[PDB]
């Protein structure tokens, strides 16, 4: 015999290192405990929306829905109230006290028909990301079903879990975490408006932030903290669902206001959806004024946020669109993307190349939706008018409707510009070919004798400064069937009758 | 207190939804599976070179340290056969069949006297990243004092071992895959050969990869190829653990035109190294000419590379480098990063930003050099001087050791250049205001006669590049205690003595 000896082995995973390397590697920054923290209240509030809508009794007690943040400054204590589903013995015992574990796996496995809810949690160890800005962890539980009950642990190795005496929940979690000394400047309540409103902005759920009234005992002033920032600030409620039937302007326009910090309205609007393998919505505003950015080539653009069930993930504009259309800026909405780890990056990029095309075409295709308008197009043309140029020279697929999107000033028509089309509307028989010139302005190369043999007559031609022009004559090399002429592609051009 | 009892266990990890997590979710592509090979391939050549150096008694089972790979089209199978260390059974369980544990930290700590070796290798994860593309795994070894066993699993969470009858291995491991039936394009030889080219260039043991056959010999019908031969693997020595002094002018010359693809030499070169709490080595270039896309500066910056432990990382340069560094091109090289687990990314960056200082500071170093030799640098400035006035209008703190090293082309200095560093030997008593003009570029309006008043003294109106000079003037406003003057700034004024 050859190998007679057989023996088996199950995979073991050493512990002590394990926890380590959960905190200490894998999230790039310690500003993401807290949207992990959100993630899974939210969870388990949609988790109460869903058994509640089927059945009532479920819902007793704390009928409202809510989230609060409480930053304790004097004792360090970072304090999290949600009245979700709650926890029970088994509970956290197993799905909280054992790494690689989702609660939210286990819960699809009951539910296989028609789960039209959307979570977020499914890897099973983004809960360990608190350890990042805290020594020491408390948790407070209550379900619906069974008592109130304590998780405790900090050592990394252990952990202790009593029944609770103190007071009563009734439904729903709460968090405390024992922030570490040195990293105390999370505290502050700029700070964490600042990481809610970035990450978790539409989370979908009143995040009151009911920080504890800190009681300061004593014509006179009046005191000014009666409640801290309880505003729709955390609380905003736009999540841009609704269909785009009954969708109206300003309130979207307030919208694109938000997102981009704007005080204006957008300039065209492209609500659509792609079903299928890649199923998702998309929200594409054509921003008005040109980008400013020109001096700094290679500043790490944010035109278009990605978004992974409702919340924010990426701002990587480059892997995600054309350069030639660089400046739009806008959102997407996907919803089943397979993230990474860490849910900040992609990664199947084909996937992304799929959405890149069917952005281009829809965008493109809204270019057209716009050119009815003269007015708002030669806006455009003027804001705008390289990329479509520096496509025409780098990109192949839709070279054609690109070269219908110029207009070009012209003789005839005067300062106005016209496109590619128009001098075929007013093409004649006996010419050919498509006359064109290089010049820096109309009027000098008017009075140019490469084309004062032809004004005589009162033909019309192409004038074209601008140096990508000066290049790209070479990349269409005849539209509408007609080949381009110039004064130098064959000298002084000599139309006969 | 006395009011709820505690009871403690142990922490425990669930299996099988942790490898899936390993095997899908770590790593962005499929391709870096052979790095990981490779890593621990050189990781078993150094712990074996190590115990020759303490013990050279014991490497009669084998002298040449090597790493061969094998592929085959035909069998679909890959194939690494390195002769290192090896493995022992325990050795074997222990590290292979257990998640997250190193047995390389473990013999890093044991020994500590000979900090010369250098390791990679603290995780316990990247060998099970072998499982993204082979479906299976067999793998062969034998240590010098133990016997000839394999290790077989199929990522079921469930893996066997036994004695070896086979072929006798003298010393090292063996890997052998299966990969997937459908991504046979990476069994293809020209793509492994760019793979280790990117990733693995400069690991420092020889790779071959060679598939010889045996040819029969017989007119004209038939004729087919050898076998594979190594594409420059391990053919250029790391130079940066070189002095500085034993690299010669063609040493970096072969050097720059390997990393780049330009055919020329380099412009300028400059080696340094710093030690201390921050231990790193870099190499930078300057090329001959401008970069041919200069006009197409769309492409991102990828400039310098970045290697630590001698493997690539990441050229993102958006946190290492300043962006008005666009030309330089050069690889940095530190041994003390914490790299995260997916070895793409870098988490905490004080260190990225003291990089950048003292990048900065040795760039400047280099351009002094540079300043000596007084055509090629007038060759160089001519050649790049667009990012000097971008960084003169960005670096405030560089602002006036960036100020002294422009040499001008100007009214008075013709085709020779002359500096504001040389002019400061040639000012009078009286003179505080400097004499220029900006815009786009070379303009007809310097001709103006607003510079007549001082025309009897002389003094040379200088000649800006680009129009970020409007700028640059808007940021130095006045040099060592001189003010400005210009056409542009106010004409001409009356400071007399
Ligand atoms: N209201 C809640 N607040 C916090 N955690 C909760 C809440 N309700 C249930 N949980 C627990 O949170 C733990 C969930 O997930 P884990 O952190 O395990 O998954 P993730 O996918 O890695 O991260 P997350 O679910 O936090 O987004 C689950 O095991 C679940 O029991
Ligand atoms: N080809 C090999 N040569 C020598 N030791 C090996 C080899 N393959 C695996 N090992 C050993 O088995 C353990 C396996 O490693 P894994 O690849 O699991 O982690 P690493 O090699 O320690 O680090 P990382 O993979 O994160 O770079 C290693 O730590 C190493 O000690
Ligand atoms: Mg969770
Ligand atoms: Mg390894």
């Amino acid at each position: 015999t050859d190998s007679g000896e057989v023996e088996t082995f199950a995979f073991q995973a050493e512990i002590a290192q394990l926890m380590s390397l959960i905190i200490n590697t894998f999230y790039s920054n310690k500003e993401i405990f807290l949207r992990e923290l959100i993630s899974n209240s939210s969870d388990a509030l949609d988790k109460i929306r869903y058994e509640s809508l089927t059945d009532p009794s479920k819902l007793d007690s704390g009928k409202e829905l809510y989230i609060k943040i409480i930053p304790n400054k004097s004792e360090g204590t970072f304090t999290i109230i949600d009245t979700g589903i709650g926890m029970t013995k088994a509970d956290l015992v197993n799905n909280l006290g054992t790494i690689a574990k989702s609660g939210t796996k286990a819960f699809m496995e009951a539910l296989q028909a028609g789960a039209d809810i959307s979570m977020i949690g499914q890897f099973g160890v983004g809960f360990y990301s608190c350890y990042l800005v805290a020594d020491r962890v408390t948790v407070h539980s209550k379900h619906n079903d069974d008592e109130q009950y304590m998780w405790e642990s900090s050592a990394g190795g252990s952990f202790t879990v009593r029944t609770d005496h103190g007071e009563p929940l009734g439904r729903g979690t709460k968090i405390v975490l024992h922030i570490k000394e040195d990293l105390a400047e999370y505290l502050e309540v700029n700070k964490i408006k600042e990481i809610v409103k970035k990450h978790s902005q539409f989370i979908g759920y009143p995040i009151k932030l009911t920080v504890e009234k800190e009681r300061e005992k004593e014509k006179k002033k009046t005191i000014k903290e009666k409640y801290t920032e309880d505003e729709e600030l955390n609380k905003t409620k736009p999540i841009w669902t609704r269909n785009a039937d009954d969708i109206t302007q300003e309130e979207y326009g307030d919208f694109y206001k938000s997102l981009t910090n704007d005080w204006e309205d957008h300039l065209a609007v492209k609500h659509f959806s792609v079903e299928g393998q890649l199923e998702f919505r998309a929200l594409l505003f054509v921003p008005r004024r040109a980008p400013f950015d020109l001096f700094e080539n290679k500043k790490r653009k944010n035109n278009i946020k990605l978004y992974v069930r409702r919340v924010f993930i990426m701002d990587n504009c480059e892997d995600l669109i054309p350069e030639y259309l660089n400046f739009i800026k806008g959102v997407v909405d996907s919803e089943d993307l397979p993230l990474n780890i860490s849910r900040e990056m992609l990664q199947q990029n084909k996937i992304l190349k799929v959405i890149r095309k069917n952005l281009v075409k829809k965008c493109l295709e809204l270019f057209e939706e716009l050119a009815e308008d003269k007015e708002n197009y030669k806006k455009y043309y003027e804001q705008f008018s390289k990329n479509l140029k520096l496509g025409i020279h780098e990109d192949a697929q839709n070279r054609t409707k690109l070269a219908d999107l110029l207009r070009y000033h012209t003789s005839a028509s005067g300062d106005e510009a016209c496109s590619l089309k128009e001098y075929v509307s007013r093409m004649k028989e006996n010419q050919k070919h498509i006359y064109y010139i290089t010049g820096e302005n109309r009027d000098q190369v008017a009075n140019s004798s490469f084309v004062e043999r032809v004004k005589k007559r009162g033909y019309e031609v192409v004038y074209m400064t601008e140096p990508i022009d000066e290049y790209v004559v070479q990349q269409m090399r005849e539209y509408d069937g007609k080949t381009l002429v110039s004064v130098t592609k064959e000298g002084l051009e000599l139309p006969e009758d």
